């Protein structure tokens, strides 16, 4: 059998995974190795693995090429390194990038610095705009790159229209699928041409890997192994860090499911509370791109932004007051983590630019974690009557 | 107490290292981890760890330092991730680096197709003429690199020397010390402004991690971490790599003792030998450097080059004879490790070109480990007597 | 805040855990140590951690203890270990133990063979009939030992009723809660003295540890930890092993409602199905105890046993043809497993002696998975279909 | 060929693994799993690995029953499950056992205290005397159990002497060879029966790993398996923990020629310096059993026990004056550790009665590690000269 034919739950099961062969193992069995060996000098020829690639780490990237529905996958070091080994694999002096503006932060200094002093330009565009991404690009542009949705406000891109775009204009369309994961979104069914993962965040979802995948066609990913990995960024996965992320993904779908559905009865909840004046979360019919979001996404995600009563001593007097969320930066983790950008990490930007950036002073972000939603709405209503 | 003040092997074992203190636990902790938490809005604005650093991590960085008389170090994911994320955070579009040729492989590639690509140039020279280094020096060059002992015939670079005409003319020197390990060479100590390492090879010496270190200034370091892994490779080492690395490393005193008096042994055996026509080791006083050896390195290594009588059917026969050293093209694993690179990796490649790369027909690499010497001997004499 | 005033699933998620205060790793830290070390050696007589006790281990000890409302835990080696520890802690020559008939394999083995050869009798009973075991008792028993559901027909034990009888005549009521996990079921809430479980199946989860808890009073988890372990089994869990099960027990509610919603939908069709004479499954109210299960159990469970038209050579036949369950003895995992005992585990075994033990020919075990439930039931349609 | 053929060295690196042949990786893989699959009902009723055995363990196993000259070996969860899965194996209600009195604290309180509650006799006995052994056997006497060299003072024991004995009269000969390794002394060679060793210690020799090991007969080592860890302590060793053993021991040559060599140089100097009145090591020919100790053993090993001038207060102000050595109760490890049982261990122990034990007021016991002896001589120095 051929596990592309079987329903989602059944392939993240599954897919790219088999009992070893050898002794019956279930559970892939941890490759911890950096040599392998020859029973010959005709077989060392041949092969001429290699770590460039190992067999637990091929594991994964063949599940989440059948999760993803694309033809090959890269694992690699963290969700930056899948981000700068495919756009450096991409492009090189002289060529163009065409990205979002709404992207994650330390991509943006990878695309704001790092590529224009390589001799790779690159415009940032809204993206909610597809006529900005037109509008933009340029005949040495090589690659458009969103990513949906974006952060802080959990905006949206229209996947099959730029696709579109990028595809008449002779560019390809790279997707940062991170915020969604494929068990909620599909950017190459959608006309993408790579996928790009920070695995660090709901893939793994269990806050102790950093890795990125990276998932195209084979023509591409193999380059972006031979060369990319090999040649360029050196950021392999560990054989450890993939038996992590395979044991992780295992439970991505009953995850998923659960952070979704938390999030939305907390957005809800915020929606209705009168000390919040914004609430941003794709599963709100109030969201600009409602429906957008629901033919593009199976789900709205488990992560909502808010704006707290009270501006920037409001929005730090509530984090003050949480006692069952974490204070932390990242996000897709089984605990609820909570972030206050002004006062925690844009604290030295200047508010005028922090404005410019969509980041408003009380702004809040909250990644929603697998805990009873009673329990979290109870100690979000507790610190906002605290902090209000 | 300082260990920067104690005995060598003393600083192996116990250098950036610690009891924790929270619990006594004497190993260092795996903090497996990717989020970590803040106490409150305050604490999370003042720290802006943040999984750019890592408990673990930091304590080999530390470690490191220490051996190769550094200010601080930095991990990364792979050997080929040290030297990149190194020469991508120094060089930019129009900066000139001056390479030796005698490079390992993947090294060459980056230098040779990858770095002009982002206009960067490479002039390739011989660097045991240290005058070629310095003929080949221009006003834009930002970098000397070299590797010694270098593949494939274990040629030497006076690292003070190339030093001294690098600063000359305003150029920092970068060491791949790989192949000596900071217990049989210290490059920093010689004037070298930057040490790497795949730690794949002798640091962590158990053939289980691929990794990479980078050892310099702080001022380069911190440069190294916030730019070049954040915003350029994303080539992190996880904190499980970075854990058996630390535990690798803890015996490498003595492991590079008992490689490097096997290895002698070995390369005195095969230098009797009418079977042999070469030996190519720095502990023989036959080496084209020896003396230059015996200033700038404490051993002379675990690695051995030879050509066996016969050339490419003899080299083949030979390593198809072997029964206890493994056919393999890594090095510095506690396994001895033999290629024929004529027959196993550069068999695509051309006779003559792989002649001006210094690979004749009939060499044979070696990486001696830590079995007994006499079953080594006698496993290379029944190859070699079956071969020849 | 105490996390024994949250939610269950909040507790899944928090209980034990806190953010490391040392660094703030969220993630526990891998204590992976043998040695702890003394400041001073008036620290060494204080404490006089020690590995008898882990930081790692501790917080899955403290966990499962919040999890089945008991107030200390105790991880170990095995499920067996778990067994073992505690009825070796209670036991000595001379006393004697009422235990079920219809227990696990390995359990029948320690209670019948190993333990009347140290001088501790053992009686077996129905336990499904109380009386039964209120007949058994003597003025030396000490244990009631009791599992429940049971293999292999999934027959039930009314735990309160039979704590009650216990605790009249002296005895301490130990569970096996194995096969329910905390989630579903709580025998320390029905008057269970000790709490033993297999975490190798579902509060791991993951197919991939093999390991013990033991939860009860702390008076008597002392006495399994410094006497028990230290001195008897000496079946201590790895710090990895707790850190992994730490790991998996936090899917633990959304797998087991993942397992016990598939698991119905299945029962549900084999009980639809002309070629299934039976079907066992807590969730069928056609089960000889259901009402029983309703009140003791707040799911029932992601194991059915079913019995196959035709007996030993259908049931091969059956489990030779499936394509998507795995033929495996475990349960518990993401992947659905099947068995077939009476041609796989008890084919030496006297066909009337299986009888007697409850295995019919055409019994099958499922271990229902976290796959899509229309795949798992296509599977065994085509399966049974073949074999019938 | 064979590697019981090879030398001891080569034995070390290479017995009981290769290279995987389904991949050819060189490490062993991390076989992390609980559930092993059948291909087909037939496949299933064949085998009946198991979980019982595992690819990682099995190879941990064949080494250590090359390096002691056994059929097999065995791993367990401890050392302690070591001695107690073996003695709880061969011994019933009615047996009785030999033992000697100076044994590792933790072995005393199961052969005192849990042994005859399971109606099992034991008999202690001063073993460097053998006739006491030969005097104290009784015609229920099932084994004869040592350990040498012993804690306190380092006394011996002669294998092959007692050996003779046990075996004159029926019984078998169990013997510790904890504080020896393999590297050592075997005392299998010598006429034991069975040898048990806490891999805790040196054959792991990184202080991260707490496990145990069995090596003898095929035919006892089945018993020991599918009886003692099946049936009855559950101590199986997790395969992670395997995979560190098999990694720390394969430099446990080079490991213990340095912790002897680095032993001998610190025994030398404490015998040498006017503030010590004692030294117990069994490379100083003042030892009591000298010769015995150099037909036995190949080294003198790791570990010292010396007294200092000045009784408690003195050997209290010593270890509270290293800024080298860390106090702590393990040994083995690659740091040196150091511990004063008197102010420590033993503090609530009466002082009559910790004298009657062998340990005085101002014993101090030291574990040797891998730093420069110079360092760890220059600490000693300093702590005793402050100290006196
Ligand atoms: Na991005
Ligand atoms: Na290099
Ligand atoms: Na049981
Ligand atoms: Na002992």
């Amino acid at each position: 059998s051929d596990c592309r034919t079987y329903g989602f739950n059944t392939q993240i099961v599954h897919a790219g995974q088999q009992p070893d062969p050898s002794t019956g193992a279930l559970s892939t069995p941890i490759f911890q190795t950096s040599t392998f060996v020859f029973d010959s000098a005709e077989q060392g020829a041949a092969r001429f693995y290699t770590r460039l690639g190992n067999p637990t780490t091929d594991a994964l990237e063949k599940k989440l090429a059948v999760l993803e529905r694309g033809e090959a996958g890269l694992a690699t070091a963290s969700g930056i390194s899948a981000i700068t080994t495919t756009l450096l694999t991409l492009c090189q002096q002289g060529d163009h990038i065409v990205s979002a503006s709404a992207i994650y932060g330390c991509t943006h200094a990878f695309l704001s610095h790092s590529m224009p002093k390589f001799g790779i330009n690159v415009s940032f565009v809204d993206a909610a705009k597809p006529e900005e991404i037109r509008a933009a690009m340029r005949p040495e542009t090589k690659v458009v790159y969103i990513e949906t949705p974006a952060n802080p406000t959990l905006s949206l891109v229209d996947i099959e229209t730029v696709a579109g775009i990028a595809h008449q204009q002779g560019a390809l369309l790279v997707v940062d699928n991170t915020f969604m994961s494929p068990y909620c979104q599909q950017p190459l069914q959608l006309g993408a041409d790579i996928v790009v993962h920070s695995v660090t965040k709901y893939i793994n979802g269990h806050g102790d890997v950093i890795g990125g995948i990276i998932v195209g066609k084979q023509e591409f990913i193999d380059q972006a192994r031979f060369v990319g990995l090999k040649d360029i960024t050196g950021g392999c996965m560990s054989p450890f860090n993939a038996w992590l992320t395979l044991r992780g993904v295992k439970t991505l779908g009953i995850r998923m499911e659960r952070h979704c559905e938390n999030a939305l009865k907390i957005a809800r909840f915020l929606e209705g509370h009168p000390s919040i004046t914004r609430v941003y979360y794709p599963g709100l019919s109030s969201h600009p791109q409602y429906e957008l979001g629901q033919r593009q996404m199976s789900l709205p995600g488990g992560i909502i932004s808010f704006e707290i009563a009270g501006g920037l001593e409001a929005g730090r007097r509530m984090i003050n007051s949480v006692e069952l969320c974490l204070l932390a930066v990242s996000l897709g983790d089984t605990e609820t983590l909570i972030q206050h950008p002004a006062s925690m990490t844009h604290s030295p930007v200047a508010p005028e630019e922090r404005l410019k950036a969509g980041i408003t002073d009380g702004l809040i972000r909250l990644s929603v974690g697998l805990e009873d939603p009673e329990d979290i709405i109870n100690d979000l209503e507790h610190a906002i009557r605290k902090a209000t």
